[PDB]
């Protein structure tokens, strides 16, 4: 409709002014599934490594935030063993005004700062919180493995 446009736009941008670490490719004929790549931000378990997401315009779209799901396997508290990522905060406060950019960036942001209390691993999720030193050493093991 005309949110296609809306997204032609912010999806152009995105591609002609990539955000840090982030490189979007959309085909020009499947403007809904958004192939993406978030590498693993310096100082991060996930340091050195490339992960393909892949960002799903619901059909409620932009009422409801747009499902993001890893292609790459990734060992993260709020990504499921689908690659299902869970980002409460778009959850809680969505809005139209966020564009997808701030999607981007807020997953970005949550392979920097997991939230345990809305875990889709609970492994994870237990780990990040009992003992960090061995959730930061299988992340990163899992990087080098699938990074």
């Amino acid at each position: 409709p005309h949110i296609i446009r809306l997204v032609y736009k912010e999806v152009t941008t995105l591609t002609a002014d990539p955000p840090d670490g982030i490189k979007v490719f959309p085909n020009e004929e499947d403007l809904t599934d958004l192939q993406v790549t978030i590498e693993g931000p310096e100082g991060t378990p996930y340091a050195g490594g490339l992960f393909r997401m892949k960002l799903l315009l619901g059909k409620d779209f932009p009422a409801s935030p747009p499902k993001g799901y890893f292609l790459t396997k990734i060992f993260h508290p709020n990504v499921g063993a689908n690659g299902e990522i869970c980002v409460n905060v778009l959850k809680r406060d969505w809005t139209a005004e966020l564009g997808i950019r701030h999607v981007l960036l807020t997953i970005k942001m949550l392979l920097i700062h997991p939230n345990p209390e809305s875990a889709l691993n609970e492994e994870a999720g237990r780990l990040l919180l009992e003992n960090y030193e061995e959730y930061a050493a299988r992340a990163r093991l899992l990087t080098e493995i699938h990074g």
